[PDB]
């Protein structure tokens, strides 16, 4: 018997249990405390900023996009609404199930994202753009490095990441940029969401 479950299992079990209930609420509608409300608003800003980047490029309709660690589809759904071909995945079956429910309710039989329960490190195939928002916060830098390298291998052109700049882990921007550089990516656009209880640094990386 192990002294500890691996980080992925701990995170997965959390988002399949009480984490599902708490984050479905934060990412959804209904009463929240002022801390949770701040997180809801901040996270919405991060999502909206990324959608805005992709819309601004003019090539979003028909674009193949991987949304790794998609949660309840907060990013996947608006990208699909804008015409992207979205492939969302999450390690938590509960989060994935909710994403599909929310998608079916608002998109019906139109351009829906495709949702799969899977560890992002096990994803295959190739995409124009790979996106991983507010997921790396759950892993130490060493593991985050391996995750970024795997995501990079799926990205033909672009990788977009967000992280808390230096349970929960902060990452040094210098470290994240180094890992991206090691994988053959240069930094293009960047962003930053800063509220009272929510901090998310956003990097757009493009294959050079
Ligand atoms: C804070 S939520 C962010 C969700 C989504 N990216 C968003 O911004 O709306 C973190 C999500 O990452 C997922 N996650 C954590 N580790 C993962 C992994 N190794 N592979 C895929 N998803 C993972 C969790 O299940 C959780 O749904």
């Amino acid at each position: 018997t192990n002294a500890a479950l691996d980080d992925k299992t701990i995170v997965r079990d959390y988002f399949n249990s009480t984490g599902f209930d708490r984050w479905r609420r934060i990412y959804g509608d209904g009463q929240v405390n002022f801390v949770q409300k701040d997180i809801r608003v901040g996270h919405q800003q991060t999502v909206d900023s990324v959608v805005a980047w992709l819309v601004a490029d003019g090539n979003l309709p028909g674009l193949l996009v991987c949304d790794a660690g998609c949660g309840v589809g907060s990013l996947s759904i608006p990208l699909a609404q804008a015409g992207a071909l979205v492939y969302g995945s999450d390690i938590s079956e509960k989060m994935v199930g909710e994403a599909q429910q929310k998608a079916q309710e608002v998109l019906a039989y139109g351009n829906q994202p495709t949702f799969m329960t899977q560890d992002l490190a096990q994803l295959g195939g190739k995409y124009d753009t790979v996106i991983c928002l507010d997921v790396l916060i759950h892993y130490p830098t060493e593991e985050a490095s391996a995750m970024i390298s795997h995501l990079a291998s799926l990205a033909d052109r672009r990788l977009i990441l967000s992280f808390a700049p230096k349970r929960a882990y902060q990452h040094k921007e210098a470290d994240i940029r180094k890992i991206l550089g090691d994988n053959g990516f240069s930094i293009a656009r960047t962003g930053m969401t800063s509220t009272r209880f929510y901090y998310s640094r956003i990097l757009e990386a493009v294959r050079s």
